[PDB]
């Protein structure tokens, strides 16, 4: 889905918590 909230937020809890 196109919300890009859920995309930035799987993106910051994958690459900070990588």
């Amino acid at each position: 889905i196109p919300e890009s909230s859920e995309l930035t937020l799987q993106e910051l809890l994958g690459e900070e918590r990588r």
